[PDB]
């Protein structure tokens, strides 16, 4: 049966001097039966990633408008494709971008996520072309929808390839749906960048450029780890006193150094020898901090790793050469390299370690007494609220904004 | 080749006057003139070069490149000698010895020596400042005024001279593995076929059966080749747009070339790379020895997403000093290291490539590198620093010819 339900919908990309209220709504929209291997998601609720506001903006997304936004969410199975195994209805999952075939040389590797079998759904379509999604315009006319890449979240029911999920209630019966939520992009990326990318040893120093949710995730896999020290840059005050307070070491406020000094100088002044340090990564989308974080590393020992996005001129990205050549080692991350069968399973685990658990409440501002999150919309309650909640992003102390889309 | 009563040393170098900015002629800045080599001091071996050979870097410094307030200085980091004196602090080297010295030594003890996985030594890096740690040079000159001048080293000495002068920490002998070794093959051990070699060999660590790129088949990419040959690489793809050395790195071992001034319209060296490959994945090892900008993004772009390492040797004079990456391609398995003479430790790694080099089929490809006459001692393309000045412009002139793929400069009888 084909399920009526409220997404929110991008018309067109919002393009510099375009608002929220001229490209998002909510609207009804119509999700198809699950074929094949997929399986359809009641959605708990999604949790916004700021790479859900480049979408926004028409990341990645130059044709594939209009859509339903999200990729960060958690939601239970309601029914699944014909073809479907290890999946039962009523299962938690989460469904990240890549999923783990097993048997391709990539994962044959153990030192990636990049799947050659279960990449990127880049198309925002099923592989026929069409989409699981559609609404009834104004004019009456029947009209897709894209996705986000293989699914979308922003919607009280989503459809999923089976190769990217994960169940979370075997190990995790009790995980509340925020911490599912985050679980599925901006800890996993942040805590993975650490733990797996970057392989975080006792007694390593670590710097992390950017302290939104994902470099937040990052400081609290580096205290789990025991670095020896655990450096944080960011222009928030705000987000760099939470860091402080979930294990960071050092602070440095990159809009208050002196001109002539720069954010991997100011690193590498509290490493001694001014040598840098271990791990370098990267969660701001500011693409001078990813010049900044790959010339704050020890040169070629330590890795600079990569998390964060932008929209970016030509989207190029920029290295200092000569810093570069000499010991530069920088690698992109999608999801923290977390692999979605051999490594999650073990990070769900670790997420319920009470330290780790008081991390996430603290990035959520999670109310475990009333499931509430400090800066959290519903969608069942009108576009007007949506719009300020987007907005509200922006806020000083919104670290996780928590969009609701069904009761718990 | 005798010092004086004062233990100096006057000897032939070739001087590099201020940087050679584009639209300025060899002329403008090059010359070989008469030096004094101070003796060593502390750890420092006093070296009796036998031969330089020239590196793309030697002439990038030509150019500039690194070397904002560092002129005049002697140019020259790839070059092989014999050691003629030591500085009284100096220990494990004897006179006699024939020794390399590159750009980064190995303490062993620094936390970047004790991974095992970097030649970043912390307690022997680059020495950018061109001089000795106290502000002296061993190097000066007589000025047409009759005033002592100093000269600036390369970056911890210059091997365009009769005489260099080096701290023993960057230096590695060559007479007790392999006495028999020509000076011309020593020379290039000591950057280009170390870079290309140890590349994939240590840094990309190519497996048999990996598939290979190689951007650039100067020296450097066909050091690549013969090393990608030697670990039995299934696939090695060589991009460049100079067919004679296109057609030598086919001869030592590489499976496929790409002209990239000859592809169709709109198919880019990356995805000409890719093409090549099961399903278009790309390669298990991408290696980038151009020194061309753009050939640093195709690399990137031509590895296999997360499971492949691209390694940078090149180098360059860039607007604003800085590179690009293509950042969709980038962030989803992009994996970029810079590399310095391979990553091969002078100490830990360079005894065993040392030994890969006196094997048949790696002389062979050295030999082919340098156009070697065993009977003559003579490489294809080979001026002498004492035959003059016009002599050496007309050699550094045809560094660009197409069949040039190593100038060597005798500094010595050999
Ligand atoms: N690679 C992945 O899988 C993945 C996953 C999560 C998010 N992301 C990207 O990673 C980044 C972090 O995600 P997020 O949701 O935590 O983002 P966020 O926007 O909530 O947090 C980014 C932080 O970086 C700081 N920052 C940004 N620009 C800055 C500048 N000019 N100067 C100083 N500080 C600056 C901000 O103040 C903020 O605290 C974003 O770019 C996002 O798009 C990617
Ligand atoms: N990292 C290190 O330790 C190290 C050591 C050796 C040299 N280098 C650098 O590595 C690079 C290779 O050194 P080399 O001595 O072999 O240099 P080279 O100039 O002799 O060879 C470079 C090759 O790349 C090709 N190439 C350059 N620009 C090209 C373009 N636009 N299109 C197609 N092909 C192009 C050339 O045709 C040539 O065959 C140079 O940039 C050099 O400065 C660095
Ligand atoms: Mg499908
Ligand atoms: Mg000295
Ligand atoms: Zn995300
Ligand atoms: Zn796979
Ligand atoms: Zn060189
Ligand atoms: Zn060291």
């Amino acid at each position: 049966g084909v399920i009526t339900c409220k997404a929110i919908m991008l018309k067109e990309a919002k393009l510099p001097g375009m608002s929220y209220a001229d490209t998002v709504q909510i609207i009804d929209i119509q999700v198809d039966p699950p074929q094949n291997v997929e399986l359809r998601v009641k959605m708990l609720c999604a949790s916004v990633c700021r790479t859900d506001i480049l979408t926004i903006e028409g990341f990645m997304a130059p044709t594939q408008f209009p859509k339903i936004n999200g990729h960060e969410g958690v939601g239970i199975i309601e029914s699944m494709g014909p073809d479907t195994k290890n999946f039962k209805v009523g299962d938690v999952i989460v469904a990240p971008t890549l999923g783990e075939c097993q048997t391709c040389s990539s994962c044959r590797s153990g030192r990636t996520n990049f799947c050659q079998n279960y990449g990127a759904n880049e198309s925002a379509l099923e592989p026929d072309g069409t989409s699981r999604f559609s609404y009834i315009d104004s004019d009456g006319k029947k009209k897709l929808l894209y996705y986000k890449l293989g699914c979308s979240t922003w919607t009280q029911y989503m459809v999923v390839d089976s190769n990217y999920a994960t169940k979370l209630n075997e190990i995790a019966p009790e995980l509340p749906p925020p911490h599912g939520s985050i679980l599925s992009c901006a800890f996993a990326t942040g805590y993975g960048a650490v733990w797996l990318d970057a392989a975080v040893q006792e007694g390593d120093s670590v710097a992390i450029f950017g302290v939104g949710s994902v470099g937040i995730s990052a400081v609290i896999a580096a205290k789990e780890l025991k670095a020896k020290q655990i450096i944080v840059v960011d222009r928030n005050e705000y987000k760099l006193k939470m860091a402080m307070e979930l294990g960071a070491t050092h602070c440095i406020n990159s809009e208050k150094l002196p001109e002539g000094v720069t954010p991997s100088q100011a690193v590498r002044k509290l490493t001694p020898k001014e040598v840098g340090v271990d791990a370098s990564i990267e969660s701001s989308g500011y693409d001078v901090f990813m010049n900044e974080a790959m010339k704050a590393a020890i040169h070629g020992k330590a890795k600079t790793v990569i998390t964060g996005e932008g929209i970016y001129e030509n989207d190029r990205i920029f290295f200092d050469f000569k810093d570069f050549l000499f010991g530069g080692n920088v690698v992109g991350n999608v999801t923290g390299r977390v692999r979605i069968h051999s490594d999650f399973p073990g990070l769900l685990r670790k997420a319920q370690e009470p330290v780790i658990r008081a991390g996430m409440d603290k990035i959520l501002g999670y109310d475990a007494a009333t499931m509430k999150c400090k800066y959290e919309v519903d969608i069942r309650e009108g576009t007007p609220a949506l719009l300020k909640a987007l907005e509200e992003v922006e806020n000083v102390d919104c670290v996780k904004l928590v969009i609701k889309l069904n009761d718990y």
